[PDB]
């Protein structure tokens, strides 16, 4: 039960949702279906357990890795959009919204790191990474530091290990090869070698996680931090000259960040999809529609280059897009928690000493099928806990037979 | 040992063996050598264990689908029949026999579902699946339902999920592909649809189980039902007028039940490989033979053409037949263990609305996961049992280092 | 920490490190340069420990099959050996250096099991199989034996199960497919037939297990046995007149035993991989540098061509390259674990009679994926351990950073 002759939707509280429910009340204006905005805690965590049953919204946002679980469990509806209209957004954002060939859900705004530098202390950032250790001694003369940022999660130290021939898995064939992991290649061994090299130098700091890093560079202690458009409200409250801009080359080649992507996926049981289809492209995913959004809480980039070039005006939206376009796109997949486990223990034990750059990396391949059977052991329990609890309700009871 | 200048012939109790042993009969009078026909209790679990040591019978009577389990350990020979002798067997029913690309036995007799239905309540049975929701309402007029068949088992709600495309595990070139299953495709899907929209409808209850369906055909409550020929004999003790034909068509396309067939097997350890071809092939094998063991207990359809043909006058056996040659055969690989148990809990969740279509066979794959690492657990540690008793035991001790 | 500007280098115990030495204070002569070889306890353990963290050894001496697993962990340095000098080792070793493609590893010497008999007691040795149950009569009649060998490892006994076509892994285009085991296939049946005939005819037993053998030999029981070059120091004791020859032919064709191959790897952490490299190829593996260390302890068969031709004229030392050749090299890989394990209990079942040759075979395979699972199972919660305690290992650098961070600034 989803109610057919209205939409509802679910989106996260942090998101301009009164502004989402005004492209609805135009949407209203025109077809005299009414549209209902809802904001529910841990609606993430809330979508699969009742759209499983055939309950949940019609259209969910979220970002577009957690849709990879939705499709894989059937709760997303293919969604048709025509080659036109695929023109209207970037290329690049319809990759992460595909799941077993098929589109599964539309792409609303984009999200990657950037490079934050201090305007006061640091006029003209670096270009290159290899140019920051010679920087860090001249600012060190200063009582200041070039760099500061999150080492602790991979996310954050990910852009330069990808850097040079660094990837998750392989993204061909618009499927990802997960017998094809690029965590031990040449260009990953050598990113993170420049970043265990900038450790035993005393450039950076191994034990620096999130906190250390935004507090040092809102107070000016150090000219430069790697972040995405979440940290940017915290800088502006600092009162610190601080710009935006692109990510530093290692070898030449620019750093890959992760891509994440907001994305607007249509409930499979939604008995309104023709509906949600019309909402979504002729209402949303306009420069009206988005705009509406914005103004109530800004989307940062966004998937429609009409309203993206205009935003990008905004020299901190257009690095964040720029990034994101020379970046790596989040994979969907149920993979990607292996790869978490091993990349976040392998740059750690790099970064402390405690392993080689070359024996850290070989060590993830292991680490990560080692995690991989922990999961596989986990379904299988959870199955069978199903099992029984399906055969001791109907089969043999304290009232029944066979 | 198995000795050698005669032969002995395992088969299940419920089968005509007395009707064997005078085929066995007539092959001693023609030879001078001996058959012997055995039917010992759970005779298929025994095979597995006495055949791993060399002993056991010389041919082996037994459903296709756990010959599988027997050719993967290496206790069935491979069979040679020529070109002409396999023109004598339906086509299909050779895929039942087929192991890793080698034939690994004879096939004797084919199993299949089918529609059954009231003569009396009606006498002109759908043809298509669409028919028969409207088909239902005509006769709850009357306090009768159309359609009552067991939804608790997928083996009977397969007939129609596999009927627009849906599958277990690819077959080409001899061999199952065990990457290609399509247990979650459009087909598959769309079938197990129109299944669940019966049930929303109030056309069929979600709990029907087999007592239940076969209870109410008997007494003349239901018009149809779906099942084999091992239920044919309750519902002539019922004094019902029934039928049985050709299952309906989904989509202008046919149900496609599983067809399991009986067939005879060589053991590897036998040293009677030679007299057991001629015995199987040139005795059994033929239309004389045959009919003896289907006088004592009914074969039900037959592998061979010639024999089928005759049977086929009975509008009955030629039903099961034309089921069998639209359905598929039962794959034989151990990865079937898995695929039932995530298929069950598939149209369970389905039909009872705990979970949508789409989500219930999309769980499928991970659930088949499951069974397997399950599966695969306690091979593991089975192994690690063996071992440490044969370290364990004969390796050292006390009397030994 | 490895030290740069000087070699050390790591070999066991058993081997001729004297000599080593001796080839390294050449090196010191010639280059200045000063070479220390040290030979500590279970190095091979030690080895993974410490070249992990960045330290270790600059050279290290070892069978290859246990290089695979230290090239997994890229302990190993890639290896950069010319067309021209790979000339001069025969072309076979390199396949037992090769990992992911790459070349990890020097071959320095090759082992393998031979056919040994006894010369008193049979001067003509059979060339085949199928004729040693018929000797064996001949040889009861005198209160004898024809053939006596270690039934209980797979080792053994796995040259006659290969000969007709059994392998453990293919290893085609350079790599080993894990998906391809050839160990219930028509010629490894075959092979593991005829052992089994042996036994129930009574020309073999089956609980026939090392000790049994060669103390059997070495008395002057049985006519042959079948073993490597590690037991000829043993029967040159006994005063036991005998020879090492060629494996005898199973259907015609060559009994296929695994290889050893003894191999020097350059360390990945090592700041002398150019200093290694010189060593390695112009110092130890020239006739002068080999003769060194196999004038302090045997070497056996060598890789490098020029010096196995003058050691060749030991007709011991020509057999063992001889089976070696016509055999298979021991893969490299961890699942090789999973295969020992399947194989023993294939073969001890089989020749028992507690199972058929087929049924035997059959089970190895489903007892070699139990195995495998056991392994990547014990991996699993390895990995969850290390993770677990690494929580820990935040919580108290939480508590440190903080300062220090402070201290040197604050
Ligand atoms: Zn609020
Ligand atoms: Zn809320
Ligand atoms: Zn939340
Ligand atoms: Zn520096
Ligand atoms: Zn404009
Ligand atoms: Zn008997
Ligand atoms: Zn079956
Ligand atoms: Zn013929
Ligand atoms: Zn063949
Ligand atoms: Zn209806
Ligand atoms: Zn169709
Ligand atoms: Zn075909
Ligand atoms: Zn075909
Ligand atoms: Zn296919
Ligand atoms: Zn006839
Ligand atoms: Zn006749
Ligand atoms: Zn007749
Ligand atoms: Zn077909
Ligand atoms: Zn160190
Ligand atoms: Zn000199
Ligand atoms: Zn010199
Ligand atoms: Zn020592
Ligand atoms: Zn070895
Ligand atoms: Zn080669
Ligand atoms: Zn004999
Ligand atoms: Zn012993
Ligand atoms: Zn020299
Ligand atoms: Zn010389
Ligand atoms: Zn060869
Ligand atoms: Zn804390
Ligand atoms: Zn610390």
């Amino acid at each position: 039960k989803i109610e057919e002759g209205k939409l509802v939707i679910w989106i996260n509280g942090d998101k301009g949702y009164n502004g989402l429910a005004e492209v609805g009340k135009k949407f209203e204006k025109d077809t005299g279906i009414k549209v209902t905005v809802e904001h529910p805690d841990k609606l993430e965590e809330k979508f699969p357990q009742v759209a499983a049953t055939g309950d949940g919204p019609d259209i969910i946002f979220w970002a577009h890795d957690r849709f990879g679980g939705y499709a894989q469990s059937g709760l997303l509806a293919e969604i048709t959009p025509d080659k036109a209209f695929q023109d209207k957004l970037y290329p690049f954002t319809w990759d992460a919204v595909r799941y077993n060939g098929k589109l599964i859900a539309y792409p609303i705004a984009v999200e990657a790191l950037s490079l934050i530098y201090n305007k006061d202390l640091l006029p003209n950032p670096p270009k290159t990474w290899e140019e920051i250790p010679a920087l860090d001694k001249e600012l060190k003369a200063k009582g200041k530091s070039a760099l500061m940022f999150n080492l602790q999660e991979p996310y954050f130290t990910w852009p330069l290990i990808a850097a040079d021939g660094g990837y998750a898995f392989k993204y061909e064939n618009g499927k990802y090869d997960i017998k094809d992991v690029g965590v031990d290649n040449a260009g990953a061994k050598a990113g993170l070698t420049f970043l265990v090299d900038l450790i035993k130098n005393k450039h950076m700091n191994a034990d620096t996680d999130y906190s250390i890093a935004e507090a040092a560079f809102n107070k000016g202690e150090t000219a430069m931090t790697i972040n995405g458009p979440w940290a940017w409200s915290n800088i502006d409250t600092s009162k610190v000259n601080y710009g935006v801009t692109v990510l530093p080359t290692f070898k030449g080649q620019p750093s890959k960040p992760f891509v994440g992507v907001l994305s607007a996926g249509i409930n499979a049981a939604s008995p309104n999809k023709e509906l949600a289809k019309e909402f979504l492209e002729n209402y949303l995913l306009t420069d009206e529609g988005l705009e509406a959004v914005n103004k109530d809480k800004p989307l940062g980039a966004v998937a429609l280059k009409s309203y993206e070039e205009e935003l990008a005006k905004d020299p901190r939206i257009a690095a964040t897009m720029e990034n994101a376009q020379k970046g790596e796109i989040m994979p969907n997949i149920p993979q990607m928690s292996a790869f978490w486990y091993a990349v976040r223990t392998a740059v750690i034990n790099a970064a402390s000493g405690r392993q080689t750059v070359d024996a850290a990396l070989a060590a993830a391949q292991t680490n990560a099928a080692a995690m991989a059977t922990l999961e596989k052991l986990m379904k299988a329990f959870e199955s069978l806990k199903s099992f029984q609890q399906q055969q001791q309700q109907q089969h043999q009871h304290q009232h029944q037979q066979q």
